[PDB]
């Protein structure tokens, strides 16, 4: 507890193409970087030599491989996997020292699925059962080792950006990896990782909506998106605050739409005109939430000085990814059913500004922010 040396450092990736762990799958293992992904439930990997891939599971090679005879068809609006249910022996290198047989989802055909010039060939989906393809009663990886192991149930992800790296501590918390305190938020469901925002403020100014607004149709933590998303009435009332605060210079519409990137000579962004993003959570206890605060070391990110507006309209609700993580040391209580955030000891700052977690604070009415189908 407390200090997990080796864990440390375990992973990496480019800007814009996620954070992967690598993981062995098979007897003799077989060497994969999988992406670390909060929001879905599959270990999933390519099986097959497609182009963009450096490697890929060779079932044929592994003693230990068992057939479930299933089939598995995922599609998302962002592309499609497709693959054949088997499973293997797993372990982490960098993370505990143990085996476990596993699920694993051998894919054989894909759309928009993996990335051309990516240094991964597979994902690891760390939420629950309940969204796991193609039901809940294929076991995800996480609850396999929970079961099979005496590994805690719990994980904690440091996502360090601007090539990146970071740390998964799988079984506890690294201290090293935080500074100040650990703030809790309940997980609301079970199923992604279900948080609700209590409220929004842009430079400290609240954003006056109906939190119920905030959480349409849910709010959730995500390793595996990029931008942080926000529902469309949210953003654009977001947007207007953001494109007011900053208005000592002006921008094309189409920047805030992620339509265009914005442009200046290297070393000289101007941080001090971005505002600060504060999201407040649900506390631990009635009528107490704490806030989250992002720079715009967090929300405009390099492309290779030019920089992407990384706040985006949802239709699937909030999705707090990277954009957020990168602030952030969170811990994903499973266990307590809770995710602790506190500032991230690598988190991009300047001399002017840090990141923060902060409470306790006074917000009534919480419950009713969540939302439920009418
Ligand atoms: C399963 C899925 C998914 C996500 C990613 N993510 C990334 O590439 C990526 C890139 N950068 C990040 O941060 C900054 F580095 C974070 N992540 C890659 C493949 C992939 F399957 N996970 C989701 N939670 S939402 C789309 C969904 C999806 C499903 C099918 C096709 C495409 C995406």
């Amino acid at each position: 507890r407390g200090s997990f040396v080796e864990m440390v450092d375990n992973l990496r990736g480019k800007s814009g193409q996620g954070y992967y762990v690598e993981m062995t799958v098979g007897s003799p293992p077989q060497t994969l970087n999988i992406l670390v992904d909060t929001g879905s439930s599959n270990f999933a990997v390519g099986a097959a030599p497609h182009p963009f891939l450096h490697r890929y599971y060779q079932r044929q090679l592994s003693s230990t491989y068992r057939d479930l005879r299933k089939g598995v068809y995922v599609p998302y609006t962002q592309g499609k996997w497709e693959g054949e249910l088997g499973t293997d022996l797993v372990s982490i290198p960098h993370g505990p020292n143990v085996t476990v047989r596993a699920n694993i989802a051998a894919i054989t055909e894909s759309d928009k699925f993996f990335i051309n010039g990516s240094n991964w060939e597979g994902i690891l989906g760390l939420a629950y059962a309940e969204i796991a393809r193609p039901d809940d009663s294929l076991e995800p990886f996480f609850d396999s080792l929970v079961k099979q192991t005496h590994v805690p149930n719990l994980f904690s992800l440091q996502l360090c950006g601007a090539s990146v790296g970071g740390s998964m501590i799988i079984g506890g918390i690294d201290h090293s990896l935080y500074t100040g305190s650990l703030w809790y938020t309940p997980i609301r469901r079970e199923w992604y990782y279900e948080v609700i925002i209590v409220r929004v403020e842009i430079n400290g100014q609240d954003l006056k909506m109906d939190c119920k607004e905030y959480n349409y149709d849910k709010s959730i933590v995500d390793s595996g998106t990029t931008n942080l998303r926000l529902p469309k009435k949210v953003f654009e009332a977001a947007v207007k605050s953001i494109k007011a605060a900053s208005s000592t210079e002006k921008f094309p519409d189409g920047f805030w739409l992620g339509e265009q990137l914005v442009c200046w000579q290297a070393g000289t962004t101007p941080w001090n005109i971005f505002p600060v993003i504060s999201l407040y959570l649900m506390g631990e206890v009635t009528n107490q939430s704490f806030r989250i605060t992002i720079l715009p070391q967090q929300y405009l990110r390099p492309v290779e000085d030019c920089y992407k507006f990384a706040i985006s309209q949802s239709s699937t609700g909030t999705v707090m990814g990277a954009v957020i993580m990168e602030g952030f040391y969170v811990v994903f209580d499973r266990a307590r059913k809770r995710i602790g955030f506190a500032v991230s000891a690598c988190h991009v700052h300047d001399e002017f500004r840090t990141a923060a977690v902060e409470g306790p604070f006074v917000t009534l009415d919480m419950e009713d922010c969540g939302y439920n189908i009418p």
